[PDB]
């Protein structure tokens, strides 16, 4: 058994572990990373400080994060994700080196639908060797789940590759 | 070179790792557990799972938390602590076991409250209590016990009565 602390904690853990995996291995790509959902911010400040030579963009609906870690206007993509998602594909095509997801409220059962729902929207946003980090189980067509890192917690993050 | 996210996990992590070992250096009294802010009741809800044998009353000022990590009315005490630990005191007296709390990064501020609110904890607790905080406290007549394994120094930190 589990409380809520420990999930967090190993929640946060995990992304930590498999960001930091999945930018080294995607340090050949140049195309941009993606952040969806921007919150208080700690996971884009995170990949501010690890990524190199390539832009993240932020999709959120309300920016609401610390003030230290608030993306650019020209970074932003407002709006709900079920319509930017689309709306970004018609823009940079499938190009996208990392996607990286921390969507979930509290409802985890509410959790679970939206990844499902939102799979298919972020498939073709990838890559060839593109990789996605959710903090979501996903039900993609063609990305392959890879292994986690060391550090990583099973359940907490998982991570898919375009091959 | 620690990015938001080391600095968040350094704090949870440390936070846990002192509160276990605190529930469980206090687990042979009796008297009650004082968290000092509910937040999102995360920290409750783990409070929950580790004490036995004892109360938790949780002081805030509004509640926001789910409801599966909201404690019951009966142990909601409302308020601002500069008033609800001193009517607490009077209520209850010097019979709490472990009193919680922490703060929420800015030096000075930090430090002016946690001034503030050492010498209203103190009186509360048994002996043998302990106080477990995010931020060094001012106490009396408290001592100050090692971390325990996996707490990160400076990140948390122990008093006893
Ligand atoms: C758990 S918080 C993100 C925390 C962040 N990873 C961090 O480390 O601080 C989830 C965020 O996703 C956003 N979000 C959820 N659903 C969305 C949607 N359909 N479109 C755009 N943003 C959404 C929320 O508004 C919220 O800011
Ligand atoms: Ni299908
Ligand atoms: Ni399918």
């Amino acid at each position: 058994e589990q409380s809520r602390l420990d999930l967090f904690i190993d929640r946060m853990v995990s992304q930590r572990a498999c960001l930091e995996h999945a930018i080294a291995q995607t340090a050949g790509l140049s195309g941009p990373v993606y952040e969806l959902g921007l919150g208080n911010g700690r996971t884009y400040h995170h990949l501010r400080q690890h990524v190199q030579g390539r832009e993240i963009y932020v999709f959120e609906r309300a920016v609401a994060s610390h003030p230290d870690s608030t993306p650019p206007e020209a970074q932003l993509i407002l709006g709900d994700i079920r319509e930017t998602l689309p709306a970004t594909l018609e823009r940079f095509g499938a190009t996208a080196s990392l996607v990286h997801a921390d969507l979930g409220g509290h409802n985890r059962e509410k959790n679970d639908r939206f990844a499902r729902l939102i799979s298919p929207l972020i498939e073709p946003h990838l890559a060839q060797g593109g990789l996605m980090v959710s903090s979501d189980r996903m039900y993609f067509e063609g990305l392959e789940e890879l292994p986690l890192p060391p550090g990583a917690v099973v359940g907490r993050c998982f991570i898919y590759r375009r091959g």
